[PDB]
């Protein structure tokens, strides 16, 4: 593949991400000043775990839909067989949602954008998953320190999704080729933007798979979601 074909793959993945990012980065950074009051926080803490799970399940479903629309816009992904398209999405959609979350996370005050405003992890107290919520805040904190650009997120999440090691793949060689092309695109873009430094600072593939397992496991006990 030529240097123009790799630059086209970068451009494309970044466009596909811009078109499916849910909220613009600009709107998220602007809304950082819009923080929940102590009474609003109290309002969430008092809700039943069932009410909180119902709400969060709806927001997670809405987030997963944007991830599905992102994968569908990656020309290579659409050429794969339905067994492989299902395997990649089921194994990677939640990992992509977890990576995308760092954009709505503010490291200054350790808050997250939730239902129109920013709030801390105490907002999620009714769920009874303090360790699971802490894990999300810690992961978003370490990813936010990198100053992850929209294009870096686009290329990195395409790689989270297009992974040939996912057990259950029929056409493994087809997935390997798509993954190899995206790695070149990712490596080339980092060189062009002088952001080679972030590669070693990114989470190991295993760290992200383990985090996601915890979240999928707790999800089972509150529905039968599209990530379940
Ligand atoms: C803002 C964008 C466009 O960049 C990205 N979109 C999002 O942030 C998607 C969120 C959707 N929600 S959420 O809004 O309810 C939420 C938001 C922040 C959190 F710290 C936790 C939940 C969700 C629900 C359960 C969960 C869980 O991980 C959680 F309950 F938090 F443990 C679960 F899967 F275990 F249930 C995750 C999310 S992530």
């Amino acid at each position: 593949a030529s240097l123009t074909e790799i630059e086209h793959l970068v451009q494309s993945v970044c466009k596909s991400y811009r078109e499916t990012c849910q909220l613009r980065l600009e709107d998220l950074l602007r809304q950082r000043s819009n923080i929940f009051s102590r009474e609003e926080v109290t309002g969430y803490q008092r809700k039943s775990m069932w009410e909180m799970w119902e709400r969060c399940a709806h927001h997670l479903t809405e987030a997963i839909q944007y991830v599905v629309e992102f994968a569908k816009r990656l020309s290579g992904f659409m050429e794969l067989c339905q067994n492989d398209q299902i395997v990649l999405l089921k194994a990677g959609a939640m990992e992509v949602v977890l990576v995308r979350m760092c954009r709505a996370y503010n490291a200054d005050n350790r808050t997250v954008f939730f239902e129109g405003k920013y709030g801390g992890m105490e907002l999620f107290r009714a769920l009874g998953c303090s360790e699971l919520i802490s894990s999300i805040f810690d992961f978003s904190h370490s990813l936010s320190a990198l100053h992850f650009s929209e294009d870096e997120i686009a290329l990195y999440t395409a790689l989270v999704l297009i992974n040939a090691h996912r057990p259950g793949l029929q056409e493994k060689r087809k997935v390997e080729q798509l993954q190899y092309n995206l790695e070149l695109a990712f490596h080339h873009h980092l060189c062009k933007t002088h952001r080679q430094s972030i590669l070693a600072k990114l989470p190991p593939k295993g760290k992200l798979r383990s985090l996601c397992s915890q979240h999928v496991e707790r999800l089972q006990i509150f529905q039968h979601l599209h990530p379940i």
